[PDB]
């Protein structure tokens, strides 16, 4: 019901994207921006006050146009309205020298460019402290819903920044690396930590040693592109689904994506719930919160 091609094309153009504060688990924000600010591509938005040290950087240039705020004036959401294309650089390598690069050189990178925040902790589902390391990080590469765009599809696109992506984690970890995955074959890295574990909703292990990581694919892809390029990776292709959309398929987008301008001339004519991510575990796309979350791969829109 309202199940999408599982082809890749171009999504709406997109004017305006924003990245929101409340689906960050125990984030509490600190500005480094202001409305009126011009800002590049991975420039520091704002910073956690409650996890010292972990960035939140702007996946377009352009200039901040609102602060959106809540009840007891939590942070819902910092909208960044797209114009030029300067951007933050960093440090780029050759795929053979990225399995052999020093743990803290990457962490810097990470942090810095933003993506250290794809990372998140099982239990407790936050973002890792900079300092902190794991044992074993989980790369989520399939998905039951059949709403959901197959990870496949994505990753046959960008088969070396996959690759490139679980061997800076190779590196990362202390232990290993986990690609969870069906049967379907994909992209392998060389490293001999990082395994495929083959299925036939996640669960962790949990230990009073150690703690997991998980990051998906996308994610992953654009790890690889980081430090690959230099450049932090923005692009997402996200499943458009649901029974009034038209063309139900997979688009491209920037991460943070206004969802109300993806969707313009996509829907049938009547009043719509916007979802953003999953039909069942996702968030009500409304007003202040009409945007892509940092964790979606995923746009549904149903009736009201």
């Amino acid at each position: 019901a309202g199940t999408p091609s599982q082809v890749i094309s171009d999504g709406k153009a997109i004017k305006k994207v924003a990245l929101l504060g409340e689906e960050y688990v125990g984030m509490r924000p600190t500005m480094h921006v202001r409305v009126g600010d011009e800002v590049k591509k991975a420039q520091i938005l704002f910073e956690d006050k409650k996890n010292p040290g972990v960035k939140f950087t702007s996946p377009v240039s352009g200039k901040v146009v609102e602060i959106n705020r809540g009840a007891k004036r939590v942070l819902q959401s910092v909208v960044i309205e797209v114009a030029g294309d300067d951007q933050v650089t960093f440090d780029k390598f050759e795929a053979n020298q990225l399995a052999s690069l020093n743990r803290d050189a990457i962490k810097t990178q990470l942090v810095e460019s933003g993506l250290w925040t794809a990372f998140r902790t099982r239990p407790f589902s936050k973002v890792p402290a900079i300092d902190s390391t794991s044992e074993a990080i989980f790369v989520t590469a399939m998905d039951t819903n059949p709403l959901a765009a197959e990870p496949t599809v994505v990753i046959n696109e960008q088969s070396e920044a996959f690759v490139a992506g679980l061997d800076v984690l190779s590196a990362l970890t202390t232990g290993k690396v986990y690609v969870c995955k069906k049967g379907t074959s994909l992209p392998r890295s060389q490293q001999p930590n990082v395994e495929e574990h083959v299925f036939d909703h996640f669960l962790y292990p949990v230990s009073a040693d150690h703690v997991a990581w998980s990051i998906n694919y996308q994610d992953v892809i654009a790890v690889g592109q980081l430090f690959l390029t230099g450049e932090l990776y923005t692009q997402r292709v996200v499943s458009l689904a649901g029974p009034v959309v038209n063309k139900p398929r997979l688009v491209r987008t920037v991460m943070g994506a206004s969802l109300e301008q993806l969707v313009d001339s996509e829907i049938m004519p009547g009043e719509v719930r916007i979802i953003s991510g999953s039909v069942l575990s996702g968030t009500k796309a409304t007003g202040p919160h009409a945007y892509l979350g940092r964790y979606h791969l995923q746009v549904s829109v149903l009736r009201e």
